[PDB]
């Protein structure tokens, strides 16, 4: 499961197009605006700008999931779901590259300012991934990661979404249990950690469109993710945005 360093080379790009979409899609997140026009705006870009592939082409219509409010994962975009101002908005990218590829996603915050319980479950759901980010060296084990997250999250007084926190990536399934369980960790190996964070319970419920995931007790979700290289004495981060403080 070690890549190459072409293979490497390659997903860097891919990392680093994806984290671009992330960041260049910021001003369009405003009062008003669908979910289908953001899709358009980031298929426009990864297609036309950075002449890539958008995961709808790849192994559903859309290039990106957009999971509002008490949406867990896999929200549709749609000319029906109008943004509004206080709203937490999870957009979930990949992009395809010369064969491999780059998958994140991370928070908005619609018009700035939300409630104090939102607020706070985005923060706790960005650290409690860098929490499990932060176990992964050569030598390390899978399960540190999350260990460390339901640790985290639990300490919060928040709820792990138990289907997975992360997926190898290249082109395994990360798991809740214990430390030093798993896969022990090899400088080379890619994988992305995507830990989800509930509001209330752990569990939640796939809706009519057998694809769309919300809370069973439809209060907020917030996830983030990133696609991370296994060093020999840590990580690269290959989805990193520029202003985002990995200290
Ligand atoms: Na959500």
């Amino acid at each position: 499961m070690i890549k190459t360093p072409d293979e490497i080379e390659k997903m860097r790009i891919a990392g680093r197009l994806a984290a671009e979409v992330l960041d260049m899609i910021k001003p369009h997140i405003k009062a008003g605006v669908s979910t289908l026009e953001l899709d358009t705006i980031c298929r426009n870009h990864i297609e036309n700008v950075q002449h890539a592939i958008p995961a709808c082409v790849g192994y559903f219509q859309h290039s990106i999931c957009t999971s509002v409010n008490h949406v867990v994962c896999h929200g549709i975009p749609s000319e029906n779901k109008i943004l509004k101002n206080g709203d937490i908005l999870n957009i979930d990218v990949t992009v395809i590259k010369d064969g491999y590829h780059g998958d994140t996603n991370m928070m908005y915050i619609v018009g700035g300012e939300t409630s104090i319980l939102a607020n706070r479950l985005c923060k706790v759901a960005q650290e409690a991934m860098y929490r499990g980010m932060a176990t992964v060296r050569d030598g390390s084990y899978l399960g540190d990661i999350g260990h460390a997250i339901q640790k985290y999250v639990e300490s919060e007084r928040f709820s792990v979404v138990r289907e997975y926190c992360g997926h190898g990536i290249g082109t395994q399934v990360l798991h809740y249990g214990q430390a030093g369980t798993g896969m022990r960790l090899e400088a080379g190996m890619t994988f992305t950690i995507e830990p989800m964070v509930n509001a209330g319970v752990w569990q939640t419920k796939l809706l009519g469109d057998k694809w769309t995931v919300v809370t069973k007790d439809h209060k907020l979700s917030a996830q983030y993710e990133h696609t991370i290289l296994v060093t020999k004495t840590g990580i690269e981060v290959l989805t990193a945005r520029p202003e985002e403080d990995l200290s």
